[PDB]
């Protein structure tokens, strides 16, 4: 963790985590819980429970690739 944004230590995020690939090349990043619509630039996505977004192409052709956000943010778990 670093300073960017004020988020270190922990950070609570969804359970699914939805990668935009603009162009092939990693763009945005969101997320979602397990079957959760989102939106991403006016074009509503349907994250099913295993983090997988639908439709997983845009009009443009963005690449959308959904994990569970708990391999990615992870957010550390308070034991």
């Amino acid at each position: 963790g670093r300073e960017n944004l004020y988020f270190q230590g922990h950070m609570a995020w969804k359970d699914c985590i939805i990668q935009r690939y603009k162009d092939g090349d990693v763009n945005n990043i969101y997320t979602a819980n397990r079957n959760e619509e989102i939106t991403i630039e006016e074009y509503k996505v349907f994250v099913n429970e295993a983090c997988h977004p639908y439709p997983v192409i845009l009009p443009d052709r963005s690449v959308l690739s959904g994990d569970f956000t708990s391999a990615y943010a992870d957010d550390d778990e308070s034991c």
